[PDB]
């Protein structure tokens, strides 16, 4: 999330917590357009997919650090 | 909070935004845990009083970008 899309990391840790809490996809939606145009980035690449659902999958396969990181 | 607390400020904001909409305590919990420890310890500063009445007496007093600083 920080390479691809300049989001501090402390903001995208909490979004995959959220995620992985089971929270909800309207908290993770507000706090990507409140990090800025790269939250909003992030939000587009999910395309039709929900976000929630987009970031989960990424958290399987790679683990929460490395999703930070990307 | 961001000084104060680590809360980064997109989830700062996020969280003064549920209180402005008098969105649900738990909600505001649970964003604040996903942070991680700052978030928690926000959320014990505000000893018994509700959080979102709490932040909303830190509004009024300062300001909404002042509490986002803190």
């Amino acid at each position: 999330m920080a390479k691809e899309f300049g989001i501090p990391a402390a903001v995208a840790k909490t979004v995959l917590n959220v995620v992985e809490a089971g929270g909800w996809v309207t908290t993770i939606v507000s706090i990507l357009t409140a990090v800025g145009s790269g939250g909003k980035s992030l939000l587009a690449a999910a395309g039709r997919e929900s976000i929630k659902a987009y970031l989960k999958k990424e958290i399987k396969k790679k683990g929460k650090r490395a999703v930070i990181a990307w």
